[PDB]
């Protein structure tokens, strides 16, 4: 049984592991860091299964659950927050957060949304590249999604900038270890510090939505929406920082479709669509063990085994997307949903806000920069790690 996760088979690319078994052994057995086995499914069909299966647990404290690495079996000690839920538990905590997160609402957001991105925008411009590239990650990829979700969280202005760069720390491939535990404990003592004010006088924010309607009747306590606050945070910022450069790099890739963006900015839509299927920057969340013995395709999972569903791989299943490993803004979309943000119960919440994010991005970027080029070789851009889900860590760039 091959190691898991595979490493990708170039810095864009998708490992090259999931197109062989999707033609050959679609549900297969690998290896995990620690020797235990876990099952890998990489067709589409098989995913959404998985994900919806009442049949699978999302429980980490549950015999055989699929841990990738140390810390996650050390994360799986903690008290678990609704992302590790099963129902009833799930929505029951998740509904106290959902709100912010509806179409209705996000339709609402849109003017603050592009207020936040013209903004960014308008500083990088001031800033100028005169004397040299600039990182489009830490002058506009990174402060978008984090300036956001912190705003909604109840993060005063004055303490955006601070809180936006700990976050980062906490990821950053080049933190020691010592490093990105502090950043960690900096975001938690403050949002415990957040917590505690809005207990005494809520304001118009999630944290204070969480105190009045749930702290204070006693349905969950402070520590609680803590946790609940830092899942909102740290679930979703680091994927829509690589989901933005990633579009940057994309379009850069294919000159053509960029042109055609240029001069209609209304595709940006279409184009999110395509780069959220193309670009699966979170490909390890559709994980479970087997409560009880469950067949998939052509093998039983037994009681107590992990499962691991690829959706980068479903995202590439030449079954459903026609010509799946070209990237094609224009192109035709089948009945089922790409498998970006997941599928089932547990499709990320914030899909819509992040589409809306997304799509602002691409609709303006362009138009307030439209000579906006990748300052290094397409082929020197610095991605993540190859062991990683796919994403940048910097984009010097001009314009
Ligand atoms: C393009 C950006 C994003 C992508 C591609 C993405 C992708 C995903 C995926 C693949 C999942 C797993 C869903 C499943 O279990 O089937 C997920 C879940 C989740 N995402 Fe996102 N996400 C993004 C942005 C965000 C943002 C901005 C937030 C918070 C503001 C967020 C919060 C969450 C949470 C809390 C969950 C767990 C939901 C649950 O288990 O009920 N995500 N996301």
């Amino acid at each position: 049984a091959p190691s898991f996760p595979f490493s990708r088979a170039s810095g864009p690319e998708p490992p090259a592991e999931f197109a062989k078994l999707r033609a050959t052994n679609p549900v297969s057995q690998v290896k995990l860091f620690d020797g235990s086995l876990a099952w890998l499914v990489t067709k589409h069909k098989d995913v959404c299964f998985v994900a919806t299966s009442e049949k699978l647990s999302k429980v980490r404290t549950r015999q055989g659950f699929p841990e990738l690495s140390a810390s996650g079996k050390q994360a799986a000690k903690a008290k678990p927050t609704f992302v590790d839920m099963d129902p009833p538990e799930h929505m029951h905590q998740r509904s106290m957060v959902e709100p912010t997160f509806t179409p209705e609402a996000v339709k609402n957001l849109q003017p603050y949304i592009q207020r936040t991105v013209d903004d960014l925008l308008e500083q990088m411009k001031q800033k100028g590249c005169a004397n040299g590239p600039v990182d489009l990650v830490k002058e506009f990829a990174l402060p978008v999604p984090s300036y956001i979700i912190y705003t909604l969280l109840g993060v005063p202005f004055n303490d955006l900038e601070y809180l936006t760069q700990q976050n980062a720390i906490r990821t950053n491939g080049s933190s020691t270890a010592r490093e990105a535990s502090a950043a960690n404990q900096e975001l938690l003592d403050y949002l415990a510090i957040l917590v505690e004010q809005r207990l005494v006088e809520p304001k118009d924010d999630i944290i204070s939505k969480l105190c009045t309607e749930q702290v204070k009747p006693g349905n969950i306590d402070k520590s609680d929406a803590v946790q609940i606050a830092f899942l909102l945070l740290v679930a979703g910022n680091a994927t829509m920082v690589n989901m933005i450069a990633l579009g940057v790099a994309t379009l850069a890739q294919h000159p053509d479709q960029l042109a055609q963006l240029k001069a209609n900015p209304s595709l940006a839509p279409q184009f999110v669509e395509e780069l959220c299927r193309y670009h699966t920057a979170s490909a390890l969340a559709i994980k479970r063990t087997a409560k009880e013995d469950v067949m998939i395709g052509d093998k039983l999972v037994r009681a107590n085994e992990g499962i691991i569903a690829s959706n980068q791989s479903a995202n590439r299943d030449e079954e459903v997307f026609e010509n799946p490993d070209e990237f094609n803004m224009n192109r035709k979309w089948p009945p089922q949903d790409p498998l970006g943000f997941g599928f089932g119960d547990h499709r990320c919440i914030a899909e819509h806000l992040a589409k809306a994010e997304l799509t602002t991005v691409f609709s303006t970027l362009y138009q307030k920069f439209p000579d906006l080029k990748v300052a290094v070789p397409l082929g020197k851009i610095n991605y993540t790690p190859l062991n990683r889900d796919v994403g940048i860590v910097d984009l010097p760039v001009i314009f």
